[PDB]
């Protein structure tokens, strides 16, 4: 009832046009399943908005439905529960309640076990070590290296250093390669839309756990949305004991 598949979803359809997506509350995409809608409209999604965790909204090819989150409450049974109330089918998927949901793989397979429907899962397509780096450091590595620094505009104190570091620059959202190579974003938009941006740019990143602070996570909430990045990443916690903590947080 559940098999990985080793082919892109285009590579997939041949099983199945039915793709299952996974959507929070506000019908918002999960990253995992943001980047399976090319050329299709999702309007749909958003429409009904809000949701209660477990309904589920479907338009054409399209089923998608609302998962818990560990930060509100959510734990295994409720994952297993919002699944039940997907229609019996083959679908092409991801595996449920990953990233900033802070599921695992073993209990995604667990809750997919219960089968009603087959599943084909899309791939999951390199751990660079975790520091404790200041600003200074960090923009400096950056500079050397050509990694990729994500930047919140918000942050009154980084954007000063940054512009009396590189005189000039012109800090607007989005990339911008002047002295470094940053990605400047506010904490107005979605952590998720974010992490989609930074895979498919596919560079390396040098970065702080995106979502901490800024979108109020807290450094385990992050680090379970840093799952859902794709691309290595040189992550820069706030101490050495932090360098403990967030690294015991991604690998459970
Ligand atoms: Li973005």
């Amino acid at each position: 009832c559940v098999e990985e598949v080793t082919t892109t979803l285009e590579e997939t359809k041949f099983l199945t046009e039915n793709l299952l997506l996974y959507i929070d509350i506000n019908g918002n995409l999960h990253p995992d399943s943001a980047t399976l809608v090319s050329d299709i409209d999702i309007t749909f999604l958003k429409k009904d908005a809000p949701y209660i965790v477990g309904d589920v909204v479907q338009e054409g090819v399209l089923t998608a439905v609302v998962i818990p989150t560990k930060k509100a409450g959510g734990t295994t049974e409720m994952l297993a529960k919002a699944l039940r109330k997907v229609p019996t089918d083959n679908y092409i998927t991801t595996y449920p309640g990953q990233g900033c949901n802070g599921y695992t793989v073993e209990e995604a397979k667990t809750v997919l076990k219960k089968c009603k429907s087959a599943f084909y899962i899309l791939p999951s397509i390199e751990i660079l070590g975790t520091v404790s780096w200041n600003l200074r450091e960090m923009l400096a590595h950056a500079e050397e290296t050509r990694k990729l620094m994500p930047v919140c505009v918000e942050t009154k104190a980084i954007v000063s250093t940054i512009q009396r570091k590189y005189k000039g620059i012109k800090i607007q959202e989005g990339v911008v390669d002047y002295g470094a190579r940053f990605y400047f974003y506010t904490s107005k938009t979605t952590v998720a839309s974010l992490i989609n941006t930074l895979n498919d740019l596919n560079e390396t990143l040098v970065t702080m756990p995106l979502g901490y602070v800024t979108h109020g996570l807290n450094l385990e909430e992050a680090a379970r949305c840093m799952r859902s990045l794709k691309v290595p990443a040189t992550v820069s916690v706030s101490s050495p004991d932090a360098v403990t903590a967030y690294n015991g947080y991604l690998t459970s």
